[PDB]
């Protein structure tokens, strides 16, 4: 919905690089709780009218350094947080904002926009 739908689209993305490596039912618990995780996060930094305020507080960094809601998601759904990394793309970034999600592999990778919606 507001932010329902552009979570569902990151999480998508991003689970999608740990199925078929992890059990299957523990990647369905990571991914509903960095949902939860999610959600409580943005609410009150999620503003239609701007969505590119906020943007850096919103991104999600798996990189040298790792957000801590996917150290959150994996110690809530029995994963491993180090495979977590090794499976996702090097120095991931992902953007949720509102009308718009987007990622980039690499500092400078360049940036990929998976849902847009410029009305």
């Amino acid at each position: 919905s507001g932010m329902q739908l552009e979570i569902q689209v990151a999480l998508n993305f991003i689970i999608s690089y740990l199925y078929n490596k992890l059990p299957r039912r523990r990647v369905n618990i990571f991914g509903e709780e960095l949902e939860r995780l999610l959600k409580k996060k943005y609410e009150g930094h999620w503003y239609p009218e701007k969505p590119y305020k906020g943007s850096g507080f919103r991104c999600i960094h798996i990189g040298e350094k790792v957000d801590p809601v996917i150290e959150q998601a994996s110690k809530e759904s029995g994963l491993d947080i180090d495979d977590v990394r090794g499976n996702l793309p090097q120095d991931l970034s992902v953007w949720i904002d509102p009308f718009e999600v987007s990622y980039q592999i690499g500092e400078k990778g360049p940036v990929k926009v998976l849902y847009v919606d410029d009305n």
